[PDB]
C-alpha cells in the first residue's frame, strides 16, 4: 500500500529525488496574462503565476488579473482555488474573487511576516470594531467572531457586497503554528485543521471552491489540497490503495505550477495522508 512506499523512499532516503522527478515532469503552460507589464504589480513573486488556462478571471471590466488558479479534481469531485497572499494593493480583488466566486472558506497556512520577510497584508480585520471596506472592490469586511486555539485560530467574518447590501458570512480558517524551518513534527495537528474545514461546510459541493492561500500559494497551499484530494481518492475509488501521491500531484500541478515546495513538504504529505486514512480505518 502507501505506508510502505513510503518505507521504500525513506530507507532508500531519496525523498529529494522523488521531489526532482515530480519537478522534471510537472507541466508547463502559459501565463501570458499573469506576466504583461500590468499585472506586474499583482504578483508577489516574478516567478509564481498562474497559468492562462486555469486562473481565476476578476468579473469586471479595468483589469480581471488575479494570480489566482482554480484547481480542478474531477475524479475527487472537489475543486479549490489555489492563491498567492494578497498584496497591499490586491486586497479587494482577493475578497472580490471570493464573493464571486461565491467561496463559503479561506484557508490561510502562513503567518503575515515570517523569518523578516512580509508573506502577506493584513487582509482582514484583526478587530470587531475596526472593519474594513476595499473601496476599489466596493466590499466591506467585519470581524464578527474568532476562536483562537492551540494551533489554529477560526474566524467568523462578514463579507458586504456594498452595492446589493447583500452580505455573506465567511469562514476563515488560520493555521498559525506551521515551523520557521521545516514542516510539523507530526501531521495529527495538520489533519485535524483540515477536518475542522470539511466539517465547517466550507468543502461541500453547494459551496463555490474553499480559496487555500499561503505566501505563493503553492507550498504549503499545495499539501492542504494534496492532502484533503489523496483522502478523497482513497474513499472513492473502492482499491484504495490504488492511489498515487505522485500521480495525484502531477494532475494537480496542470492547474497551477509548484505546488509542494521542498522535498520535505512532499514527505509530511504522505505523512498526512496514511495517518488520516488509519484515523479514518
Amino acid at each position: 500500500e502507501m505506508e510502505k512506499e513510503f518505507e521504500q523512499i525513506d530507507k532508500s532516503g531519496s525523498w529529494a529525488a522523488i521531489y526532482q522527478d515530480i519537478r522534471h515532469e510537472a507541466s508547463d503552460f502559459p501565463c501570458r496574462v499573469a506576466k504583461l507589464p500590468k499585472n506586474k504589480n499583482r504578483n508577489r513573486y516574478r516567478d509564481v503565476s498562474p497559468f492562462d488556462h486555469s486562473r481565476i478571471k476578476l468579473h469586471q471590466e479595468d483589469n480581471d488579473y488575479i494570480n489566482a488558479s482554480l484547481i480542478k479534481m474531477e475524479e475527487a469531485q472537489r475543486s479549490y482555488i489555489l492563491t498567492q497572499g494578497p498584496l497591499p494593493n490586491t486586497c479587494g480583488h482577493f475578497w472580490e474573487m471570493v464573493w464571486e466566486q461565491k467561496s463559503r472558506g479561506v484557508v490561510m497556512l502562513n503567518r503575515v511576516m515570517e523569518k523578516g520577510s512580509l508573506k502577506c497584508a493584513q487582509y482582514w480585520p484583526q478587530k470587531e470594531e475596526k472593519e474594513m471596506i476595499f473601496e476599489d472592490t466596493n466590499l466591506k469586511l467585519t470581524l464578527i467572531s474568532e476562536d483562537i486555539k492551540s494551533y489554529y485560530t477560526v474566524r467568523q467574518l462578514e463579507l458586504e457586497n456594498l452595492t446589493t447590501q447583500e452580505t455573506r458570512e465567511i469562514l476563515h480558517f488560520h493555521y498559525t503554528t506551521w515551523p520557521d524551518f521545516g514542516v510539523p513534527e507530526s501531521p495529527a495537528s495538520f489533519l485535524n485543521f483540515l477536518f475542522k474545514v470539511r466539517e465547517s461546510g466550507s468543502l461541500s459541493p453547494e459551496h463555490g471552491p474553499v480559496v487555500v492561500h499561503c505566501s505563493a500559494g503553492i507550498g504549503r497551499s499545495g499539501t492542504f489540497c494534496l492532502a484533503d484530494t489523496c483522502l478523497l481518492l482513497m474513499d472513492k475509488r473502492k482499491d484504495p490503495s490504488s492511489v498515487d501521491i505522485k500521480k495525484v500531484l502531477l494532475e494537480m500541478r496542470k492547474f497551477r505550477m509548484g505546488l509542494i515546495q521542498t522535498a520535505d513538504q512532499l514527505r509530511f504529505s504522505y505523512l498526512a495522508v496514511i495517518e488520516g486514512a488509519k484515523f479514518i480505518m
